[PDB]
């Protein structure tokens, strides 16, 4: 035991469809499951019946309800919903040891949004006031947190794939990663958004301008499943992993998320696919580190005697996210007071015998403030 050991393990997923954290609404106390996502800035929970919820939030039982009078609307690349803006009393059981007044939206209607067997109803979105809706005066819940209580401006994840892991509020764990720790500045407070700098497939260089990496934006993005590239990225990146497999051959629809390919209990040959790194900008003049990551992290099972995998690398037109994919290799910390993002190796992660993910640096990169891009 270090001294957050009550935080460690607080995270569950079930069949790997979102990572899920308690939480307590209201008075008299209800706890709901709700999803960690920090692609996204509105705290809203399922608050009428629906074929996918187990349980749902009822404001007319709670006494400290207060009503602000104003419906809500939010769409995302997947899914949408509305409801009505409220605030109430909210703690986390096995979170930090206090409780806040904050926003919250109750969710009455949506479309493809809740999810079959995923056990949550609610999202938790923890990036910055710029992105909430209706606009920027609605403070999101960690702003609140920070704002009322002692509890330092920090937090950090690891996601252990496959389905549990850890939320740690106001520092650090040391039992949680290997190695030491690097960091990369967050460019600009609004999605957590970084600048990656280079691109190697099995140590071969993809040799792009470093522009095309960040068009039109890079994020870190605990609420998408996906690596998502933009179009001339995902193209030469697919051409570069076939080039980099083959010795054995796929079909066209696998490289494209539309085929699955199962093999036998066991046996997959996991030796056959490339390793994948991106290289981030560091914290002084001209320097980078790296990041690699394992077929074991970009092929994901989908839940006999037969294990069904599909290639989780995909395109987008709304510039690079670093999803789970990403995630599942590291401890990541969003360290907001300090104004940076910070990747070590995970004690969890997926590996085999022959190799690891990893952590390394420093490197030498010249015109770094080159890559990022202007509206
Ligand atoms: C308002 C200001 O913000 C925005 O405008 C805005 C617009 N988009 N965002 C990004 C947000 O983070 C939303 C939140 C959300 C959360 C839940 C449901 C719907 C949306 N995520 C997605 O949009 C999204 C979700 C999934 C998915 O399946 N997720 C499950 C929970 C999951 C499963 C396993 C895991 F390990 C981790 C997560 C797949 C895709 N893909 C497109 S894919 C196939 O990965 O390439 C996209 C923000």
């Amino acid at each position: 035991r270090g001294s957050f050991v009550e935080m460690v393990d607080n995270l569950r997923g079930k069949s790997g469809q979102g990572y899920y954290v308690e939480m307590t609404v209201g008075s008299p106390p209800q706890t709901l499951n709700i999803l960690v996502d920090t692609g996204s800035s509105n705290f809203a929970v399922g608050a009428a019946p629906h074929p996918f919820l187990h349980r749902y939030y009822q404001r007319q039982l709670s006494s400290t309800y207060r009503d602000l009078r104003k419906g809500v609307y939010v769409p995302y690349t997947q899914g949408a919903w509305a409801g009505e803006l409220g605030t109430d009393l909210v703690s986390i059981p096995h979170g930090p040891n206090v409780t806040v007044r904050a926003n919250i939206a109750a969710i009455t209607e949506s479309d493809k949004f809740f999810i079959n067997g995923s056990n949550w109803e609610g999202i938790l979105g923890l990036a910055y006031a710029e992105i909430a809706r209706p606009d920027d005066s609605l403070e999101p819940f960690f702003d609140s947190l920070v704002k009322q209580t002692h509890v330092p401006n920090l937090f950090s994840l690891q996601l252990c794939g496959a389905v549990g892991g850890s939320m740690i509020i106001g520092g650090i764990d040391h039992s949680l990663y290997t190695g030491s720790l690097w960091y990369t500045p967050i460019r600009r407070e609004w999605y957590y958004e970084v600048i990656i700098v280079r691109v190697e497939i099995n140590g071969q260089d993809l040799k792009m301008d470093c522009k095309e990496y960040n068009y039109d934006k890079s994020i870190v993005d605990s609420g998408t499943t996906n690596l998502r590239l933009p179009k001339k990225v995902f193209e030469a990146a697919v051409k570069s992993i076939k080039a980099a497999s083959s010795t054995e051959k796929f079909p066209d629809g696998f490289w494209l998320g539309e085929q699955l390919v199962c093999w036998q209990a066991g046996t997959t040959p996991w030796n056959i696919f490339p390793v994948i790194s991106l290289y981030l900008m560091g914290e002084v003049t001209n320097q980078s580190f790296r990041i690699t990551i394992l077929p074991q992290q970009y092929l994901r099972p989908v839940e006999s005697q037969d294990d069904c995998y599909k290639f989780a690398i995909s395109q987008s037109s709304t510039g690079t996210v670093m999803g789970a994919v990403i995630m599942e290799g590291f401890y990541v910390v969003f360290d907001r007071a300090r104004k940076r993002i910070g990747f070590a190796v995970s004690a969890c992660h997926v590996h085999d015998e022959f190799r690891t993910a990893a952590v390394e640096g420093p490197f030498v990169t010249l015109d770094m403030e080159d890559c990022g891009y202007n509206i």
